[PDB]
Formats: C-alpha cells, sequence, structure tokens
C-alpha cells in the first residue's frame, strides 16, 4: 500500500495551534515551513510526478478581530487553485522514496503572473493537498493526500506576531 506521512508534523502542529499564517506577495514568496512529505510503497522502478494544490478549506474570508481569527459572514464559492509540480518531476519511484519530498521552490502570489507561482486569495484558509501521478505507464493512476497539520490563511504580512516570533526561532 503506498503510504504518505508528513516530515516534521511536530512543528506543523505548534504553527496550527497558533493558526498558521503564509505571505503572499505579488512576486510569489516561498513558505516556511516548507511541506516535506515521507513516501513508501511506489515502485520502485515505475515514473511519477509530485503534484502541489491548496483546497480553500472553507469559503469565508478571515480576518484578526482583538487578536483573533474570525470568518466572514458572505461566504462566496473558491475555484480551485492551480498545481504546482514538483521540479524533480518526472521521476521514478526510487528517487522520491529515497529522502523526503521538500516542496521548498513553491511560491505563492496574490496576483495572476507568468509561470510557477500559485495564485491564493488573501485572508482565505487553506489546506495543503498532493497527488502522486504514475506516468509514462499504460495505466495511469493518482493518489491523493491532504495534510490537515498544514492549513494556514494567505495573508499579505503576518498579524499573530506569536506567529511572527515562531518563524523566525525555527527558520
Ligand atoms: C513536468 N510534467 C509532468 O510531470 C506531467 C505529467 C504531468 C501532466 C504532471 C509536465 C511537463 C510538460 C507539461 N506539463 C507537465
Amino acid at each position: 500500500e503506498l503510504r504518505v506521512g508528513l516530515e516534521e508534523s511536530e512543528l506543523w502542529l505548534r504553527f496550527k495551534e497558533l493558526t498558521n499564517e503564509m505571505i503572499v506577495t505579488k512576486n510569489g514568496r516561498r513558505m516556511f515551513p516548507v511541506l516535506k512529505v515521507n513516501v513508501s510503497g511506489l515502485d520502485p522502478n515505475a515514473m511519477y510526478s509530485f503534484l502541489l494544490d491548496f483546497v480553500a478549506a472553507d469559503n469565508h474570508r478571515w480576518k484578526y478581530v482583538n487578536g483573533e481569527w474570525v470568518p466572514g459572514g458572505k461566504p462566496e464559492p473558491q475555484a480551485p487553485s492551480c498545481v504546482y509540480i514538483h521540479p524533480d518531476s518526472p521521476n521514478f519511484g526510487a528517487h522520491w522514496m529515497k529522502a523526503p519530498v521538500s516542496f521548498s521552490k513553491v511560491k505563492l502570489t496574490n496576483k495572476l503572473n507568468g509561470g510557477g507561482q500559485i495564485m491564493l486569495n488573501s485572508l482565505h484558509k487553506y489546506e495543503p493537498r498532493i497527488h502522486i501521478v504514475r506516468v509514462g505507464g499504460p495505466q495511469r493512476m493518482i493518489t491523493s493526500h491532504c495534510f490537515p497539520e498544514t492549513q494556514f490563511i494567505a495573508v499579505t504580512a503576518y498579524q499573530n506576531e506569536e506567529i511572527t516570533a515562531l518563524k523566525i526561532k525555527y527558520n
């Protein structure tokens, strides 16, 4: 059975207990912490591409009101985010299983942009998700996995200084 684990869940959970925030910029900002995934149970010899996307966890706009995040009352449907291809893709199962798959080069933006960067809506909550796509073979297959521990709200600047302090402490 294909197994997907989050690396450094210890640390993600500290961020999650505070409500995590990720900066978005017009040019695109890399994530901290970085999503790193442990994968076992692939065919060492089969070909796979890793995809990362961000699910809108709810349909609301969030605001930091008197030291607390609180959702708006006017939900709107959220169009799905674009997919980021891990730059090691396509690659053999052995490649993906020899070390945690690290999405260190994805950039989060608030503006529709050339290529690479993934556009999110500021003040929406997101749940990172990967797709593992078996390619080249006769039988295409997709395995998907969400990471609730890695949920964050997209922000143009940090609101909760406890997040700011954790970000620096651990970078
Ligand atoms: C890098 N790459 C893939 O891994 C393809 C299997 C996909 C569809 C996810 C690719 C290459 C050119 C154009 N699109 C996607």
